[PDB]
């Protein structure tokens, strides 16, 4: 795996690593669509609506399989540690119109 996972459940925002790398997601988009990270960084994502949302990495990309993060509630938050460089693309499972990318340099 080219990304481990602190925690498989999410958590709440407050619970966040302090100089934790954040996204945040709100109005149904991804705040940071295009996320520019290096080897070892963590990213996390935090919900700030009510809508759950997730993001979703298919099969191949971060891994053998697909990596479907699960679903955050408001306020709760998800982080995944990439332990390679590339560029690793996601999407909202209910809203695949929701798309992002993590580059990891
Ligand atoms: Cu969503």
């Amino acid at each position: 795996d080219k990304a481990t996972i602190p925690s498989e459940s999410p958590f709440a925002a407050a619970e966040v690593a302090d100089g934790a790398i954040v996204v945040d997601i709100a109005k149904m988009k991804y705040e940071t669509p295009e996320l520019h990270v290096k080897v070892g960084d963590t990213v996390t994502w935090i919900n700030r609506e009510a809508m759950p949302h997730n993001v979703h990495f298919v099969a191949g990309v971060l891994g053998e399989a697909a990596l479907k993060g699960p679903m955050m509630k408001k306020e709760q938050a998800y982080s995944l540690t990439f332990t390679e460089a590339g560029t690793y693309d996601y999407h909202c499972t209910p809203h695949p119109f929701m798309r992002g990318k993590v580059v990891v340099e």
